């Protein structure tokens, strides 16, 4: 069928897309989805349940594998058409055993396409087949990168499945990393992967009207604006904290577009994202070109630094880019804020809440005004320096930081979403 | 309606122009906008997008750096067409490289899109009328044109709507018969452009209008006498060679043989095919031998450009001069082609005094082959004048320019900006 108050459409420019027909208000559920394709990320395992995503203490083990977790019995037998595919292999291959995330989302796309070939209530209005690809646009290196995940599909998932033509291959991996979604809790943190049909007829701005939410495995849809009949439902698919130079990179380069929205054409909060310290002598426009670019390098630098380094290191990283960078940056500059923002969270790894805190506080007022009004950057940000509050006994300044979370995520994951009810049980706790 | 000419259809050659009033040598036609137009690849960051302005600093695209504005006017007012290739230029890289006839097409598209009433470009022959030529369309041609459509969705599908695939097969043999090549002072490649009732007149090897342009305006003159009820014809291809190679291009390109004077009564073929008669005199077999090796050598040199060094391309030329030089003499067109192609690669190796050589010798036989008022005789007066310019031969230099003013005035207008920049080449002492 049709989504009640929606259509699907073509937007001049940006392909397909979903369309309004009735008016929605700030915090109404457009619609949901249950998910295509799901898969628990490794580091989460033990936390949540493979079938429902679950979070919860004391989890039934497999018995075969010993790595993968279930609520009871009845979650486990419902997922085993699909833990099947990676039980077996993950002891015969042992450590040996390390698929890409995209790559264990993909084995089951083909598994579920395998055992329901016909359309799902998760596509109403978007099949998996039809997702585009990008195909024409894919780079000889981004070539390879596909074909290398080509080979672990065939090297870890050979067992059951039954492979297409190595073109039906590149096409299907090309559509993951476009219609892809990752799942994320409260603290936006990286729960797993999915496939959403139906949610990804929505297009991207860097003002949207809608926002992304998950309640286990079902996406949820809830308007962050006013959404008159005519309008067309946009979403944003990157971090909107970073300049519109920064934006468009991560969008040319993960989704072959280039965004056109009233932000990105006005180019109106660059200035207060690239904010300059007006010292006597004001920097020169080569000196402000010497900095962006150098921050920008050392934001990459840290990505890769955390895969192998200490923790006392990745600070070290912090405080001398700040250093460097507190010549010509203001405090409220977004490249300041990402590094003292990572400075935080390794201290909160150390358990060092005390200096993370000190670095909370100081970044969380520039942080919001550089974000929509209820954005989950924001409210997971007021959740870790409202949960740090709470174990240092700062019930004050906790609950004060809690009630500024739910505030937004009220609208965001709705009024009777279960986040809401664990963060008021927080409160509740004398 | 333009007042002075009229549409009609001439008898054998579809439709074509016909003047009601006199017309001198020299008198404005008509002038037309543009329908649409793209600026060539390797123009870039000399002329502006939106309105061809040969300009040094220009202002650079902030999103993809490789499109150049005089000023944000010009910027915000080529934005209607310059989003087809903005954001695909960027995310596509390196594989972004469509053919030129394909980007004038999409931009049609858009044009069509966003106005498709009439434009004051087609106030006798609108674009929907442009002739196509199907039903003449060979199966191997028509292989290259599903590869364009193939290369039009493949980078313009964004922006675009496209209809059914017969129609954008006549599209692109439209295009292919009906599109113009904007070209500079030295009738250097500028782009490619539409102009529809300037597409209206037909061919003649003895044209009575040259086509110029003013930035992005095409302006039409006369370069003969002109009566009331005579069709106005202009060239569609280099008049420097035989009848029977100008035809063939004819066929291949526009679907039509010519039969105006020249091509029937082959007047100018025995001096462009001057032949020496040494003592022995050249066999009549060497001379097809020798035209059919100096056709094939010209095509050769046409793919060496595109991948060789200039050291060898010169090696091209000097060979096949010696070889034709045994029965051709030097003021055949065939020696005169490869002299010239001689001169160009010298001049971009900066050896302007080897360029010169080939210049001078070349001169005097070259504008013989051609009428009166000729872009192709002003253009290589102005080449040989400002390369005598550049080494300080000022006296045959002002010398040379005066020759292409003589010309450029009458096809340019005595208004032209390119008339004025080579006066303040003169004037430069
Ligand atoms: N704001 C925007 N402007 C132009 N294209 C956009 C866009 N937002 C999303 N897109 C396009 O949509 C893709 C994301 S998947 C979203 C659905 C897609 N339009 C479809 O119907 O298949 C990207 O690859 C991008 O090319
Ligand atoms: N001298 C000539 N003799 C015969 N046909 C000619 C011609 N010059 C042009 N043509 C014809 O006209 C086409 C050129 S495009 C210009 C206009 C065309 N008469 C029209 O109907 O709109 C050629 O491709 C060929 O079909
Ligand atoms: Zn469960
Ligand atoms: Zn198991
Ligand atoms: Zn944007
Ligand atoms: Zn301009
Ligand atoms: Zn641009
Ligand atoms: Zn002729």
């Amino acid at each position: 069928e049709g989504l009640g108050g929606l259509e699907r459409f073509c937007s001049p420019g940006k392909g397909r897309g979903l369309r309004a027909l009735q008016p929605f208000q700030v915090g109404d559920l457009l619609f949901s989805c249950p998910a295509y394709a799901y898969v628990l990320t490794v580091n989460e395992r033990g936390n949540h349940c493979e079938y429902c995503f679950t979070r919860k203490e004391g989890l039934s083990k497999c018995g075969r594998c010993k790595q993968a977790f279930y609520c009871n019995v009845e979650c486990q037998k419902e997922d085993w058409p699909m833990h099947k595919l990676e039980c077996s292999p993950m002891v015969v291959f042992g450590e040996n055993w390390n698929p890409s995330e995209t790559v264990r989302l993909t084995a089951r796309i083909l598994a579920k396409q395998k055992i329901h070939p016909e359309r799902t209530p998760s596509e109403k209005l978007l099949a998996v087949k039809e997702f585009e690809s990008h195909l024409d646009k894919l780079d000889n290196e981004k070539k390879d990168l596909i074909q290398s995940d080509i080979a672990a599909l065939h090297h870890f998932y050979s067992k059951h499945l039954g492979f297409p033509d190595n073109d039906s291959l590149v096409v299907l991996f090309a559509q993951v990393n476009c219609n892809g979604f990752t799942i994320e809790d409260e603290e936006l943190s990286h729960l797993g992967s999915a496939i959403f049909p139906d949610v990804a007829l929505m297009n991207h701005s860097c003002c949207p009207n809608v926002i992304v939410t998950y309640k286990g495995t079902l996406a949820e849809v809830r308007a962050v604006q006013e959404i008159k009949p005519g309008e067309e439902v946009f979403t944003s698919y990157i971090d909107l904290l970073y300049p519109t130079e920064d934006r468009n990179d991560r969008l040319r380069d993960s989704y072959f577009f280039t965004c056109e929205c009233q932000e990105c054409t006005t180019k109106d909060k660059d200035k207060a994202k690239v904010e300059i310290r007006k010292l006597s002598d004001p920097p020169k426009a080569e000196a402000i070109r010497d900095m962006v670019r150098y921050a920008r390098n050392v934001i990459e630098e840290f990505r890769r630094a955390k895969h192998y380094k200490s923790p006392s290191e990745l600070l070290e990283i912090c405080e001398l880019s700040q250093e460097k960078m507190s010549s010509v940056f203001e405090d409220s500059n977004v490249y300041m804020l990402h590094m003292m923002y990572q400075a935080m969270g390794v201290c909160a790894y150390m358990q060092d809440a005390e200096g993370a805190l000190q670095y909370g506080q100081k970044i969380i007022k520039p942080y919001s005004k550089h974000y929509p009004l209820y954005s989950l950057n924001v409210a997971s940000m007021w959740l870790k320096l409202g949960r740090l509050y709470m174990g240092l006994e700062h019930k004050a300044a906790g609950e004060k930081a809690l009630k500024k979370a739910i505030a937004i995520m009220e609208v965001a994951h709705g009024k009777d979403h279960p986040y809401i009810s664990e963060i008021k049980q927080e409160i509740e706790s004398h």
